[PDB]
Parts: structure tokens; C-alpha cells; sequence
């Protein structure tokens, strides 16, 4: 039965992880990680979550199943974070939120719901984009298409190419957008661009699907939601897959949400019932722990204040490293421009290095990066900054 | 887009839950729950898990992503629980285990892996069976077929009808088996029957898929694995979806495993890589909490001893209620036989009541049961036993 099953393709980032471990060299740096690290090169569990976990340990009386859509407070809290405390979408009750196993799980339930309950056949993804996108949509039976986004030459958002390729999308096609901190470029549309993208979206009849995994990492919680809120003000329907893996440092507890927005409550309720049928046929109901921690933090003034402070700390550290990187390279004698690094958001960016450069950088200096030249800024610390930049300068 | 989406069918057990809440009557009993309850009608978090959770709270240093297959110790521990501490399957390394979001999630990843990596098209399910089975398999694109199992007249396993209908299954067809405490009948094959079922299974070329959600609820941890171990000794390949929701009282933390067994390590590794690709396209990686709690209990002699004692306590309570039920009915004057209740395992059984009987039992006595006459024995307490049986006798 399984005797002729061909092996699945080796995951390139996992392959890197191994090579890094097996590296005897002491001064090795790893910039192809995919998560946050502080100045110590550690990914601690936030103090606000430790507090919330002590609270749960002392107050939980049962581990009985949650409803299909999860914890009610968690849903309410994510909707406000997404649309604003007094949004009409919330007052008119046009949105329903289902707690899912992480942001990836939210995308998959959207995919299954979309594929079995609507007429969608294609999903438009940016080029480049977070790698796992295709497989999620493709396993649900949807076809994936790509629209232009990155300008390799000038290192920016090729708005023209974006809009041009996106016009080949037909009405009823789903268009996926990164809410903020676009992965892997760190380049986000400006507000005016989001506004024209929403208006255009309405004319052509796209079904927007927002992947929101870094709210709080670009400018702030509310600032980062601006784009989505520009779309939500104009659209009668949309879907948003959110993740709390990075902003709450809860990676392994799988906490995210899938929010559906329809023209009215009657329609959102009917559509939501099918989204619940999709969940039931998958994992039945969601993991309480991680989501329970998020709901108690967000609903407690004291705990939320601490959390918000921890998040800005992370944001600022990343903002600090991008700046340090740029001018440390500018000190070692770069005779090349890397100033674009300061204009990008989140922990990712394309360094502009070639595969051969990243390869010798690894074998000759122990600096590990992804073949595409993608580097994670959270892998840089004010201590490894000098040896890093010297290696960069040596291969330029 | 969603404007013409038809609502999903109302879940009958959820509908019951509501009617029960809205019942003004004081002496109401609920036998259509689906989970365990102690003498107080409560579903507490076990003492061993509370201890393990205190341990984690004080020892966790990061919430970073687990590997696709989850915690390594958790996998090792479930394999021993399943196949025995020194099984050849473990020594020869023919099995790989992936931690999944609950037992339902294990079935879904098996479904997706099966549908996209093999030639399976049909899955044979017992009649009756746990309701959600069909949707899991059907959403993965597999067709579901049913084999006979229950003998309504004599209230037992219709082995003849079972084997007879199962011969229409072709080679390469998956046959689903409940490891123990068959839901919803509580009727399990005897060892000799499991042995003939395994031998037969080998001749016809079925791919056995075991759904193991109640290990420890029939006779004991090892006793309950006998059937699976009879099959594993003869088969070169099989799949087992396990759940820790009921035996660890961890319902909402979604903890289960999907174990793949192949002829050798080389083949199980190659097949397992595709199972991991399937997980990646779904929820990416599993929820650490619930599974972390299970792994620390199972690997600690002290904590495991307490847990094993808590599990037998649950088993015994259920065994006590079945006995009490039978002779309390036999005291109120039943002039009918319910002795079969004592011969069934787990918390479920068909009472033998008709839909009209269960209906008037509800509206006239406040005793809520499923339309099929299925009752949950854990909903009975030595305190509600008399009023329960009086209602039963009144509608007979
Ligand atoms: C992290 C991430 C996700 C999914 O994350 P989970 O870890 O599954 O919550 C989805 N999309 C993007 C762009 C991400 O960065
Ligand atoms: C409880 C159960 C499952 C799945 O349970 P989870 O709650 O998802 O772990 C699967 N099959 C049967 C027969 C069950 O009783």
C-alpha cells in the first residue's frame, strides 16, 4: 500500500537548521530562522502570558470541549483588534469569528469552506509570498495564481505591475493580502495605495482574504490594521485569517482566528454554519490553552498594558537592528546601498545577495541565510553585528 | 458570494443541549452528553494533569514551534501504550507517530494522506458508528461504506452479518475498527474474533485503520490494546488514530496521535514524510500544551501511577452505574430484560427505547436521551438512579 510512496521534498529551511547545528565553527550566525529572538538570541515566553497561565492553572475547573468556534471572549477581542473598538461591522453584527489552530489553520478552514460552499476556483497570491500558502489552497482543491509585487531593482512595491497583473483576475476570484509586514519583503502598501486597492477590488468583484500575522510589528496595533479597515469599509464580504503566534510569542500553542464578514448578520450566520461544518470535519474543535491565555490578557487592563509594552519592545528591537545593520555595513565600507532596509517592516527582508554569495557566506563565514537572500533581522544582535557585516562586505 | 449559502444541518446533540438548558423542571437528567462526569455530575481536570501543568508553568522557557510531528517523547509514549513496551514494531522501527489536534484531527490527516498518496477510494465504517466519521473521510474525497455490526434483537455483535458484508470490500479498501468501547454500542469483538478478523483482513488485503479513543475504559490499558496488537502482529501496514481526550480528561486541549506502521523503517519514513506534508498543508504543527501534559505524566513514575489510578476510578464508576441501572430497573418492576447493559463497555449503549419513548421521556419526565435510544452511563449517579428508572418504567 505504502511500498511505492515517493518521499516528500526536503524543506529547505529545515535543511538549513541541520547544517547550522552540525557547524563546528563558534562565530556562526543564523538569519534563516522564521521567528523572533531577543538580544540574547532567545525566544522567551512573554511575562504577560506567564501571568495569564498562572491565572488559568488556578482557575480552570474542567477541560471540557469548547464550541466549534472556540472561546466567545477570544472572538470578540480579535474582532476589536481587527476592526476597531466601535466598528460598524461589530455593531451591525456582520462578522463571526472561529478560533483555529494557528494562522495556518485559519487559512485551511477558509480554503475548505470556500472550495465546498462557493464558486471560487482560484486564489491570487503575491510573488513572492509565504511558501506554505500554495499547499494549503491546493490541498483544498483551489488553483493558485500570482500577482507581481516586488521590484528587485529598486527594492520596493511595484504597484504598477501589481495592479496590471491583478486585472487578469476574474470576478469571484479570491485575492490574498498581507495585512502588514509583508513576508518576505517587509514592503507594505501605503494607506493611499490600500484605498485604491479596495476601490479597485470592489469594481472587479474580488473576494479579499487577509493574512494577518504581524499586527503590532510595523507601527502599532491600530496603525497596522488601517489597510484592512480601508477594505472593510467598502466591502460587504471578506475573510481574515489571524495569528497570535508572533505577537504573543505563542507559536506552539496554535492560536489564530478565521473571521468571516458578510453583508448582514442573517447571511454571515448562514455562511458561518458551513464554516463550522468544515471545522467539524477537520479537528472538531480548537485547543483552549493558547487562546484562553490571549483572551485573559486582552480582557484585563493590567495584563494587556504589560503585553502591549512587551510587543512595542519587540517592534523597537527589530527597528533598532535594521538601522544598526544598515550603518554597520556603511562603516565596514560597503560602497553599495542598503538603505532600503530601514524602509521595510517586520523581521524579514531580501538582502539583495545572490545564491552564490549566500552560499560562500555560509561555508566560508558560518553566516546562514536563505538562498533567496532573505534574512531575519531578529537574528541580529548588537554583538554579532560587526562580524556579520564584515562577512557581508567580504562577499560583495 | 455568500448570499446564497444554505445553512448547515442543525447538530441534534447540540439541539438537545439547548432544550435541556431551557427546561424549567428541577429533576431533569441529561444522558445525551458525550463525555465523562463523576458522581457530582462534573467533569473535573484530573489531579495528575493539574500537577503536570504546574510543572510546565515552572519549567517552560519558550513557546517556539514544535516539529511537524510534535513532541518526540509523546510519540514514544503513545507507541508503547499502543503496542506494548517491547513490541517488535518499536524495535524494528516500523512505526512513526505524529501528534495531532485530537483524535478527530488524526483521522483527518490519515484521510488526506490516504487520499493524496495512495490508491484508496473507500473507507468501511461500522453501522452504527461515531457520526462525524463520514464527514472527515468525505471531505478528504473518500467514499464511505458501512458494514453490519449491531444485532438490535439480541443486543450484540452480529459477527456473521459483519463478516458477510465485509466481503464486498475489495483489496486496497480501508476498514475502520474501534479499538475498544465501540461507540455507540459498547459491544467489542472478543479476542478470538479479533484474531479471525486480522487473519481474514490479511487474506483480502484490507488496510486497517483503528480509531482508539477509549483505551483504559473497558478492562485496562493493556487488555484494551489486545485487538490492535492481534492485527499488528499479522499486518505489515496499518494506521491508528488515538485520542487522549477521554482517558486524560483533556477534551479541549486537542491531544491525539496518528501512528503509521509500514513493513520496514525505510518505507515508514518515506510514507511518513508525506503524512507530514499533509499536516503542513493543514495546521502546520500541533498544540504543545495538552500533549506536553500527557508526555510528562506518562514518563514520570509517580505521576503515571496517580493517573492510572484516576482512570481505573472512572472505569469502575462506569462499571458501577451499568450494574446499578440494570437492577434499579429490575426493582421498579421492569418485566423486560436490560441485562445486556452489563455486558457492554464504555460510557455508551443503546437503551432499546423507541424514538417516541425517548420523546415522551423528555417532555413528560425531563430525562433527555438521543433519539436512537443512546444513553451515556456517566450521566447517571446513584442519586438520580431511582427517578430515572421510574421514568423508564413509566414509558415501557
Ligand atoms: C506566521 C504566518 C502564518 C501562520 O502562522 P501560525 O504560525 O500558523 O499562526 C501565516 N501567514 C504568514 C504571512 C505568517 O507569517
Ligand atoms: C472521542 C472520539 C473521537 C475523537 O475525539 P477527539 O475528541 O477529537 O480526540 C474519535 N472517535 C471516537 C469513537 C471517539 O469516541
Amino acid at each position: 500500500m505504502f511500498e511505492n510512496i515517493t518521499a516528500a521534498p526536503a524543506d529547505p529551511i529545515l535543511g538549513l537548521a541541520d547544517l547550522f547545528r552540525a557547524d563546528e565553527r563558534p562565530g556562526k550566525i543564523n538569519l534563516g530562522i522564521g521567528f523572533y529572538k531577543d538580544e540574547t538570541g532567545k525566544t522567551p515566553v512573554l511575562t504577560s502570558v506567564k501571568k495569564a497561565e498562572q491565572y488559568l492553572l488556578e482557575n480552570e475547573t474542567t477541560k471540557n470541549y469548547l464550541g466549534i468556534d472556540g472561546i466567545p471572549e477570544f472572538g470578540r477581542c480579535t474582532q476589536e483588534l481587527l476592526f476597531g473598538k466601535g466598528s460598524a461591522l461589530i455593531n451591525d453584527k456582520r462578522a463571526r469569528t472561529a478560533q483555529t489552530p494557528g494562522g495556518t489553520g485559519a487559512l485551511r478552514v477558509a480554503a475548505d469552506f470556500l472550495a465546498k460552499n462557493t464558486s471560487v476556483k482560484r486564489v491570487w497570491v503575491s510573488n513572492p509570498s509565504w511558501p506554505n500558502h500554495k499547499s494549503v489552497f491546493n490541498s483544498a482543491g483551489l488553483e493558485v495564481r500570482e500577482y507581481a509585487y516586488y521590484d528587485a531593482e529598486n527594492h520596493t512595491l511595484d504597484f504598477d505591475a501589481l495592479i496590471n497583473s491583478l486585472n487578469e483576475a476574474q470576478a469571484g476570484d479570491v485575492v490574498l493580502f498581507h495585512g502588514c509586514c509583508h513576508a518576505p519583503t517587509g514592503i507594505d502598501p501605503t494607506l493611499e495605495q490600500w484605498q485604491t486597492l479596495a476601490q479597485l477590488s470592489v469594481e472587479k468583484g474580488w473576494l479579499p482574504l487577509f493574512d494577518f500575522a504581524y499586527q503590532g510589528f510595523a507601527r502599532g496595533l491600530e496603525e497596522d490594521a488601517e489597510g484592512l479597515r480601508a477594505f472593510a469599509a467598502m466591502h460587504k464580504e471578506l475573510i481574515v485569517a489571524s495569528s497570535y503566534s508572533k505577537n504573543f510569542g505563542l507559536y506552539n500553542e496554535r492560536v489564530g482566528a478565521c473571521t468571516l464578514v458578510a453583508a448582514d448578520s442573517e447571511t454571515v450566520d448562514r455562511a458561518f454554519s458551513q464554516m463550522k461544518a468544515a471545522i467539524r470535519a477537520n479537528y472538531s474543535n480548537p485547543p483552549a490553552h493558547g487562546a484562553s491565555v490571549v483572551a485573559t490578557i486582552l480582557s484585563n487592563d493590567a495584563l494587556r498594558a504589560i503585553w502591549e509594552q512587551e510587543l512595542t519592545d519587540m517592534r523597537q528591537r527589530i527597528q533598532r537592528m535594521r538601522q544598526l545593520f544598515v550603518n554597520t555595513l556603511q562603516e565596514k565600507g560597503a560602497n553599495r546601498d542598503f538603505s532600503f532596509i530601514i524602509k521595510q517592516n517586520g523581521m524579514f527582508s531580501f538582502s539583495g545577495l545572490t545564491k552564490e554569495q549566500v552560499l560562500r557566506l555560509r561555508e566560508e563565514f558560518g553566516v546562514y541565510a536563505v538562498a533567496s537572500g532573505r534574512v531575519n533581522v531578529a537574528g541580529m544582535t548588537p554583538d554579532n553585528m560587526a562580524p556579520l557585516c564584515e562577512a557581508i562586505v567580504a562577499v560583495l
